[PDB]
Order: structure tokens, then C-alpha cells, then sequence
């Protein structure tokens, strides 16, 4: 039982996906590596309007879950690896 958030990369392509409640920025990459055909380490996340660049927790906020919630919408960039 989770919720579900949308996905658009820069290159012009979107998926939605399953969010859990408790997933970081961590979890979260992983999700868009799912839907989409990129690495969490070339996929840039963003959210809010504008959009914004999601960046990754560190040692004790990496628990924390991501600034999204049921119903949000996000925007990946393929980053260059």
C-alpha cells in the first residue's frame, strides 16, 4: 500500500510509477530506473514549478522519503554519464 507519482524525462518520455511512503531520493531512483531506461546515477529528478533538482540525502536524511506524495508529478533529466 503506497502511492503513485508520474515521470517525464528531459528526452521526452514519461511514466508513472508506485511510490512507496517511506521511499527517499534513494528508493526513488531506483523507481524511474524501473519505468524508464536510465541509471539512478544519470537520472535528475525534479518537482514543483518550477522544477526544482530533488538532490539526494545524506548520512541520516537518506531514511527520510521523497518530497513527493499520491498524486505528484516529477520530471527526470538524463544526466551525462
Amino acid at each position: 500500500k503506497e502511492k503513485k507519482i508520474r515521470i517525464t524525462t528531459n528526452d521526452g518520455r514519461q511514466s508513472m510509477v508506485t511510490l512507496k511512503s517511506s521511499t527517499t531520493f534513494f528508493e526513488l531512483q531506483e523507481s524511474i530506473a524501473r519505468e524508464f531506461n536510465i541509471p539512478p546515477y544519470l537520472q535528475c529528478i525534479r518537482y514543483g514549478f518550477p522544477p526544482k533538482e530533488l538532490m539526494p540525502p545524506q548520512a541520516g536524511m537518506e531514511k527520510e522519503p521523497v518530497p513527493l506524495q499520491h498524486g505528484d508529478r516529477i520530471t527526470i533529466e538524463i544526466l551525462k554519464g
